[PDB]
């Protein structure tokens, strides 16, 4: 028991919060007043011991991306609806019991999107597909255009806002990456200090050839992600134990894309924007920007096409 429930914590910028009950080491937490944490609290604390290598990692994330007037300034200028990375609202150090612990308070969310999928018995429409992929891809721009790739892009890592369930958030970057420290990309290499893989069935062809992640991994994660999603099923998913493998089925069908088109989906009958995706993150160097806009003009041809535009609702 890292905290007494109901205390009141004081963040390294003298701002004071009271900690709740425990959701589903993570708190429920809210500004301090009289009136106690409740089950609509806002925010989250999260704590781990001080030593935690990935809750610092996570934390300097926050502290560098997920400024509050940060994002908003973004979403200005962007001309955006929203932006899909969590808010970090303050950190401290928290001695308990003669041991130390780091804390961070961060924007509490909804349900994942895993368990939204599993309730559909594994599929999402083409239609929520597309609208969560263009919401990813403004997530994904952004956190590269402050120097860091995720690397780990799945539905479990995708929470809906709890007030507003058509706007998803990328969370969890305790194993992201700072792919391009004051503006100089890493080279093609390993990462000693690093040695995450990702997670199996999505992680990119990059990763699997132990280099560390960059851009076109993420675009990569998200094109196999899409797939997962439309179609219940990823070509490698019944040999999971075997990284050989399934390096080896990602390396063939980048090399042919219809194949894996015709693999997934049924004859003859396959999402051109899908293949188009694919066919795009396939041409990218493993330094080069990606064209976002482009990549997102590629996925509003396909709500054309069923009859439909980017109305943000992700009919879940
Ligand atoms: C109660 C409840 C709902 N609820 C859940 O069910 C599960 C899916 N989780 C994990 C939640 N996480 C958060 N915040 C969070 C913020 C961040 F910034 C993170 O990086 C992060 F990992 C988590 N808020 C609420 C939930
Ligand atoms: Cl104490």
């Amino acid at each position: 028991e890292q905290f007494a429930v109901g205390e009141i914590i004081t963040d390294m910028a003298a701002a004071a919060w009271k900690v709740g009950l425990p959701i589903g080491c993570i708190y429920l937490a809210d500004m301090n007043s009289s009136e106690s944490v409740g089950s609509d609290a806002p925010c989250v604390v999260k704590v781990e011991p001080s030593d935690n290598g990935p809750l610092f990692t996570e934390l300097k994330f926050y502290q560098r991306a997920a400024k509050p007037e940060q994002i908003q300034k973004w979403i200005r200028t962007r001309k955006l609806k929203y932006l899909g990375v969590p808010k970090y609202w303050g950190s401290g150090l928290h001695d308990k019991n003669g041991k130390s612990y780091r804390f961070m308070i961060m924007d509490r969310f909804g349900s994942d999107l895993q368990k939204i999928y599993e309730a559909n018995a594994k599929r999402f429409s083409r239609k929520t597909v597309l609208q969560l992929s263009l919401r990813i891809l403004d997530i994904l721009e952004y956190i590269h255009e402050h120097e860091y790739v995720h690397g780990d892009i799945k539905a479990s890592n995708l929470l809906l806002n709890y007030k507003n369930p058509d706007q998803v958030y990328l969370v969890d970057y305790g194993l992201a990456y700072r792919y391009c420290p004051e503006g100089v990309h890493k080279a093609y290499a390993a990462d000693p200090k690093r040695c995450h893989d990702g997670t199996i069935e999505f992680t990119s062809i990059d990763a699997h050839n132990g280099v560390a992640p960059s851009r076109r991994g993420d675009l990569e994660i998200l094109g196999y992600c899409m797939i997962q999603w439309l179609t219940g099923h990823l070509p490698w998913e019944d040999n999971l134990k075997d990284p050989k493998y399934v390096r080896d089925s990602k390396i063939r069908y980048r090399e042919n894309i219809a194949s894996l088109m015709d693999k997934c989906f049924p004859a003859a009958n396959a999402p051109g924007e899908i293949a188009k995706y694919m066919e795009t993150v396939k041409l990218l160097d493993y330094t080069e920007k990606p064209l976002y806009e482009n990549l997102r003009d590629i996925l509003l041809q396909g709500l054309k096409a069923i009859g439909s535009k980017d109305d943000g609702k992700l009919d879940l």
